[PDB]
């Protein structure tokens, strides 16, 4: 009739009939109407032992019901056809759901099967899962809906596959589809990290966080990982440029789409509720909290979570911070400055050293404190900070590994050379040898891939970019934590935020700078600033660097301007130095010989214009004063950084050379203490350049204990090419310098040393010094001594017409003599640099007038020259009757003199400290031979 109409369709839908003689491969089932379909069920899954895919089956069932009503719909009689399509769908999903909740309800698999049939195909359980789910919530049980597809999910990803990576295309691309389907429902959302296994295990070792932790395995997605890196490059490690930059495109584009998906994904459970974007926090925070030797010298990499895994993750944060550090800076407030004034809840900053204090004064300071709230995780800020500690730790950590390859793969490449060269006679021997040979090959081979998949890593630029704008947006935030009323970048800033030290000959302002550091920022984390520093000096080396006229590079020329202003911000002068190295970079000129792609924002930005020439002066001086334990050549480097910046600023900004000229006219005190220090400096940078360039001679001739006679070898030229290139850039100075303003160069205090320190280097440059050395290729180590030569004499003759120096230079008894002139033209007259002869004449001129002023002295002597100089007051010139000697300077002088000089003056004459005719110890030795001379003779 039509009430058969039913038991027909559901015979098609169910696939099962009760005759034993059906036509079709139907079950049949042995042992109504439609009340009895509920009963044909529960046997097809807990009887039928030929149903070895329960879930698969219920698919299908739901599959074909639903294609019953595409059809059904389509015709006149459809009626009947309802009372039953439905109690199919009540009871196909109703059971499906039980299928995923109770372990072994069904006859045939578990969790594990069905779940790796869903990620098999997953498009086909789409539908029917979408139902399972909304049935969950519904009902109330989702957890347990949960708790059996995911933690499955992770058995699944670890165990039932080879390998969770890039490679396996279809299975990670459906694993992720499955995530995307059950998290954008949001009852699910709310409840996600509630789910078995969400978090670490508390003896879960750093390694396993990425494969035992629920999102686990899709966070790990990613194109520098071992596997994937060998397979998409490892596969040629010769090809071309263009093959290889091929490649580069595809991986970037896949990884793109995997993070932006992995985004979608942790956004949806960032939304769910407080409580799950809480849980989101703290799942990172103790990721980080213990992968910190993953920035360590020689990192225990084994036991510490994966560059892609850690490297997914801060992009991720980077995402989550976009928002607030927009160009317009509106939600700027959302960050709450003094996050670190009391303990953290998650961040662990134990043993985190501090940006200008210490633990005694961070733990103190959380005292301080004690009556506000502890517990207050905003997480705008969790995030934020978060997102910092990861930018050093996880792409810190990253970038760090990828910079060592190059000089560990020239380490291995010799070590297999020399392995190669062993003859093994014994068969055992033989094949110990080429184990040991096979494993460095293999050892090599994941080096030299994984450096090609990170290098395109770097070189993603979209990527890249998302990273920089994050740290310039985060420079703008800490400016407002340290501007004293925090309205940066509404308000301006004003620096210096305490006042320069007018008096800054004094104890170690140590103390004092660190007591008078900004309330909020000097308990900030170190790494707050190592993390942007370390990566923006790292990725500026590729050719598609972020930073590269990238629109917000003020915030950051800004902050880091400001840290190199105030001395009391950071402590730290390594750090410190690394900033002023960034500087560097962005003041080189491109090949274009344009100006660097930092030289405009130098020029422009209001705060850097105002500040940066006075910051790098007195940095080139504070630097001196430190090092740390053999951090001797740091304050080396800091100025050979400086002193890029400070030639090209003065080149190319007028701006800045008149601040400089200025500086020099209105504050000479301020700009005699640097020009002194690169004076001294330049006494013995010649001279050890020159010597340890001796030895990276001495060693490779011992080359017809090696392992350090070569690393031995290597910090000898190293220290060479640091030196001369000081050295070279510091000669430079004082020409472009000494061309402007030669008044500020002879001045006492500097003509003196100046002359006998100019004497000196051309003493080295025009003899055996220099003119014995046999250096291998002289360029390498930043060693012209011609172009050396050049810079000295030019600077003779910006100051040759100035009576004071003239007069010095005359005087140096000890490395003065007109002939050395003479052969520094000749042999200038080698090379065509010498802008000769009109040089070469000028030079002699000078050489002359030196030559005539010095006899002029040797003869003044000798005739109108009696009384013995140290018989003769310094100030009357006559000869000492009470000779007393000072104490400030060791200065001998008349008593009468300082006792007529203090009437109107309580300081010592020469170096002004205060004094009384007390203070001056008499000098009776003296006035000893000032009798039986002014009465022998």
């Amino acid at each position: 009739g039509s009430e058969f109409r039913s038991m027909t369709a559901i015979e098609d839908i169910l696939q099962i009939t009760t005759d034993p003689s059906d036509t079709r491969g139907y079950s049949l089932l042995k042992s109504l109407g439609v009340d009895f379909i509920d009963t044909l069920l529960l046997y097809q899954l807990t009887e039928n032992e030929k149903l070895d895919k329960p879930f698969e089956y219920l698919n299908d069932c739901f599959r074909r019901n639903q294609q019953q009503k595409r059809i059904t719909k389509n015709k006149p009689n459809a009626e009947s056809l309802h009372s039953t399509f439905q109690e199919i769908d009540r009871l196909v999903i109703g059971y499906g759901v039980v299928a995923l909740q109770i372990e072994n309800f069904c006859m045939n698999g578990a969790f594990i099967n069905y779940i790796t049939g869903i990620v098999s195909n997953v498009n086909s359980y789409t539908d029917f899962l979408s139902q399972i789910i909304q049935r969950a919530i519904l009902e109330g049980t989702a957890l347990d809906l949960l708790n059996a597809v995911f933690p499955t999910l992770l058995e699944y990803c670890n165990k039932h596959v080879s390998h969770f990576d890039l490679n396996e295309s279809v299975i990670y691309n459906n694993v992720l589809t499955i995530f995307e389907l059950f998290v954008t429902f949001k009852p699910i959302a709310e409840i996600f990290t509630k789910i078995d296994g969400f978090f670490a295990d508390y003896s879960c070792k750093p390694q396993d966080f990425e494969r035992k932790t629920i999102l686990g395995p899709i966070l790990s997605l990613s194109p520098i990982e071992a596997a994937v890196a060998i397979r998409n490059y490892g596969d040629n490690l010769l090809r071309s440029k263009q093959q290889t930059a091929m490649i580069h495109e595809s991986l970037q584009a896949e990884h793109k789409v995997v993070i932006d998906r992995l985004f979608f994904i942790v956004d949806k459970l960032v939304r769910g509720s407080l409580n799950s974007r809480t849980d989101m926090i703290s799942y990172f925070a103790h990721i980080a909290n213990k992968n910190h030797l993953r920035r360590a010298d020689h990192p225990p990499f084994k036991e510490l979570s994966s560059n892609g895994f850690m490297s997914n993750i801060t992009l991720l944060l980077v995402r989550f911070s976009q928002p607030f550090l927009d160009i317009s800076y509106k939600k700027i407030d959302k960050i709450d400055a003094n996050y670190f004034n009391n303990p953290s809840l998650f961040i662990d900053l134990s043993g985190e050293t501090r940006l200008n204090s210490d633990f005694k004064e961070a733990d103190a300071f959380y005292d301080k404190n004690r009556k506000t709230a502890d517990s207050k995780p905003n997480f705008i800020s969790d995030c934020f900070f978060l997102t910092l500690t990861y930018l050093h730790y996880g792409l810190g950590g990253t970038l760090s590994f990828e910079e060592k390859m190059g000089s560990e793969i020239k380490a291995l490449k010799e070590e297999i050379e020399k392995v190669k060269k062993i003859a093994a006679n014994h068969d055992v021997f033989a094949r110990f040898i080429t184990a040991q040979l096979s494993k460095m090959e293999k050892a090599l081979k994941t080096t030299e891939s994984l450096r090609f998949a990170l290098q395109g890593f770097f070189a993603h630029r979209s990527l890249q970019l998302e990273v920089f704008d994050f740290i310039c947006g985060a420079s703008t935030f800490l400016i407002r934590v340290v501007d004293p009323e925090h309205e940066f970048p509404f308000k301006q800033i004003k620096l210096p935020l305490i006042p320069d030290q007018i008096g800054v000959e004094n104890v170690d302002n140590a103390d004092f700078l660190r007591a008078h550091a900004p309330v909020p920022f000097k308990y900030y984390p170190e790494f707050v600033v190592e993390g942007p520093v370390n990566y923006s000096l790292y990725i500026s080396k590729y050719q598609t660097s972020p930073i590269f006229r990238n629109p917000r590079l003020g915030s950051f020329v800004e902050f880091t301007t400001m840290v190199l202003r105030c001395p009391e911000l950071v402590s730290n002068p390594h750090l410190k130095g690394k900033l002023v190295q960034l500087l560097s970079v962005g003041a080189m000129p491109l090949t274009d010989n344009s100006p660097g792609f930092m030289m405009d924002i130098f020029e422009h930005d209001e705060l850097v214009n105002k500040n940066l020439l006075y910051a790098l002066l007195d940095f080139y001086v504070i630097v001196e004063k430190t090092g740390s334990s053999s951090q001797f050549y740091d304050k080396f480097n800091s100025r050979y950084s400086i002193s890029i910046i400070l030639e090209e600023l003065y080149y190319k900004i007028p701006s800045y050379k008149n601040q400089l000229i200025w500086q020099s006219q209105n504050n000479a005190d301020f700009f005699v203490r640097f020009v002194a220090r690169m004076l001294n400096d330049l006494t013995f940078l010649l001279d050890e350049g020159l010597s340890n360039l001796a030895e990276v001679h001495n060693i490779q001739n011992e080359l017809d204990e090696d392992k350090e006679l070569q690393t031995r070898l290597a910090s000898a030229s190293r220290q060479a090419k640091s030196s001369c290139g000081l050295a070279d850039k510091s000669m430079k100075l004082f020409e472009i310098y000494s061309k402007d303003i030669p008044a500020a160069f002879v001045t006492p205090e500097i003509v003196y040393r100046l002359a006998s320190m100019l004497n000196y280097n051309l003493e080295s440059l025009v003899g055996p010094k220099c003119g014995e050395l046999k250096v291998k290729d002289p360029q390498s180590y930043s060693f012209n001594p011609k172009d050396l030569l050049k810079a000295l004499t030019t600077v003779y003759i910006n100051l040759s017409e100035q009576s004071e120096f003239i007069s010095a230079v005359a005087k140096d008894e000890r490395s003065f003599n007109r002939n050395l002139f003479v052969r520094a033209v000749d042999i200038l007259g080698r090379k065509t640099g010498l802008a000769s002869p009109e040089f070469i004449e000028k030079l002699l001129n000078f050489a002359n007038k030196a030559e005539e002023q010095r006899k002029a002295d040797e003869e003044e002597d000798l005739e109108y020259g009696d009384v013995p100089d140290e018989f003769l007051d310094p100030l009357m010139y006559t000869i000492m009757k009470d000779p007393v000697i000072l104490p400030a300077s060791k200065m001998n002088i008349d008593r009468s003199t300082i006792k007529a000089h203090l009437l109107s003056d309580s300081t010592d004459p020469f170096n002004r400290m205060p004094l009384k005719l007390e203070d001056v110890t008499p000098n009776e030795e003296l006035r000893q031979k000032i009798l039986c001379f002014k009465k022998q003779k």
